[PDB]
DNA sequence: GGGGTGTGGTAGC
DNA sequence: ATCGCTACCACACCCC
């Protein structure tokens, strides 16, 4: 048990934070792509016809945590009991629930108390601990399998549990659905054996947006092949609005009142005009949502195939800590700001870059929000503020960066005990070259 | 036109 | 108890 003002707080919070493990796994996957394909150039051109295999583990954490469960859960049955991965018993986020749990309508992200209340009496929720190293190991088996199979020209990290895999079809050869239906089976089986029992689902299409939607139609433990020539009302009607890329809870809300509450992608499909759509959710987002409702990708999304190196290169670096923030005085806020900058400088140095620009974001307790929110150590309800500072010459100096960071907090005006959350960023990054003379 | 900003949206949760 | 993390783009304005 470690308070925010203990020198050890950052290391411990990161050791238990599944969100931190997720972002770091993500980040390490993107660097290994940039080292593996440093002199390879098997990227996607417009001269290429390609198919997208979008591959993802079914209830990833839930599965790995069950497969590696301690002897205390030996009798747990993974297709018979609702299983969640979580820290706690009340206001603890469910990082992953199995599909037994999803029948009762439990979702990823809910709290244990909120998922328990949806089970009928006589049904027990099972809560497995996080198994972070096993998550990492299993993922490694997944990416090793994909590359070993020798059937993709580009393998794109999406996640600890996801990749977009591109196969180029030479125009001599002729692709068919039984050929496709059957790479899927090879992939699913090979990953199953390699992961010692984890299952993946695959969506397969001539577009990223259709492979994403197909992947969702395929889950659990299955695969869906849906090309643009296969589109039907039956397809669109099997999706809700935020199933679509580019649609989070706010865009979703905006669409639901500009178009008389569409309930399936088919509804939205038949009721929308491009121009009312732009005016409702924003023009660029609206042109992507319009493209997506036809199965076609956007130019912003296609870049990941044409220059995946430029897309997956890290253009900023940052930490976020919005849990357990309870400082009493400014001296403690500064020391923790200092310990954050040193951690970020460690990351900046491992990648041999400087930063031109930093940013501090913070969360401040809303004036009438309780000082302790329902969630233990939660941020509670907060307004956020941020400020940025452009540094003269790019640097990796702790003196300069930490001092400007503490000044950006001194400037935002937030009393130490109203602090509930901190974010520390390095924005513009420069590679350190061989010349360093003025 | 270019450059900047803080806020807010999506994505991967 | 409980561990609410990162990275990118879009936008509405301001500057020269
Ligand atoms: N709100 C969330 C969503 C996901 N995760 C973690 C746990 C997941 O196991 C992992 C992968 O995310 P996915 O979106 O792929 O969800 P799942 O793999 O758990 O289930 P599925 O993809 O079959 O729907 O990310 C989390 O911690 N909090
Ligand atoms: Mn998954
Ligand atoms: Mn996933
Ligand atoms: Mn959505
Ligand atoms: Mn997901």
């Amino acid at each position: 048990i470690v308070a925010c003002d203990d020198p050890d707080f950052l290391t411990s919070y990161f050791a238990h934070s599944r969100g931190h493990h997720l972002s770091a796994w993500k980040a390490n996957l993107k660097d290994k792509f940039l080292n593996e394909n440093i002199h390879k150039y098997t990227k996607i051109t417009d001269k290429d016809t390609y198919i997208i295999f979008h591959i993802d583990f079914d209830c990833f954490f839930a599965t790995v945590a069950y497969l590696c469960r301690s002897s205390s859960f030996s009798a747990c049955d993974f297709k018979r009991d609702p299983i969640v991965v979580c820290h706690g018993t009340k206001n603890s986020d469910i990082a992953s629930c199995n599909y037994v749990a999803r029948s009762y309508g439990i979702k990823n992200g809910m709290w244990v108390s909120q998922a328990e209340k949806m089970l009928p009496n006589g049904i027990k929720l099972i809560s497995l601990p996080y198994t972070f190293e096993q998550f990492q190991l299993k993922s490694e088996a997944f990416y090793s399998t994909l590359k070993r199979l020798n059937i993709f020209n580009l393998i794109l990290p999406i996640s600890i549990d996801e990749a977009v895999c591109v196969r180029i079809i030479p125009d001599n050869i002729h692709n068919t659905n039984t050929l496709n239906a059957r790479l899927c089976e090879e992939i699913r089986q090979e990953i199953f054996q390699g992961t010692n029992g984890c299952t993946v689902s695959i969506g397969c299409s001539d577009s990223l947006v259709l492979a994403r939607l197909a992947l969702k139609m395929a889950k659990p433990n299955g695969y869906n092949i849906t090309f643009k020539s296969n589109l039907s009302e039956e397809f669109w009607s099997s999706f809700k609005l935020d199933d679509l890329p580019g649609v989070g809870h706010s865009t979703l809300s905006r669409l639901e009142s500009t178009f008389d509450s569409p309930h399936s992608l088919n509804d939205l499909r038949k009721r929308y005009t491009l121009d009312a759509l732009k005016a409702s959710v924003g023009s660029k987002l609206g042109m992507k949502i319009h493209l997506a409702l036809q199965g076609q990708d956007d130019e912003e999304s296609l870049k990941i195939l044409y220059d995946p190196k430029e897309v997956l290169q890290r253009k900023s670096l940052s930490i976020d800590i919005n849990w357990g923030i309870r400082f009493k005085n400014i001296t403690q806020v500064d020391l923790f700001i200092e310990r954050g900058c040193q951690y970020l400088l460690e990351k900046l140095n491992e990648i041999n870059k400087t930063t031109s620009q930093i940013t501090l974001k913070l969360m401040r307790r809303c004036k009438d929000a309780p000082i302790e929110p329902p969630k233990y150590m939660g941020m509670g309800r907060c307004d956020s503020f941020s400020r940025s500072s452009r540094l003269g010459i790019p640097t990796n100096e702790f003196g300069i960066i930490a001092t400007e960071m503490k000044s950006l907090y001194r400037t935002l005006g937030c009393p130490p005990m109203e602090l509930r959350g901190l974010a520390l960023q390095f924005n513009k990054l420069v590679d350190v070259g061989p010349d360093n003379n003025q």
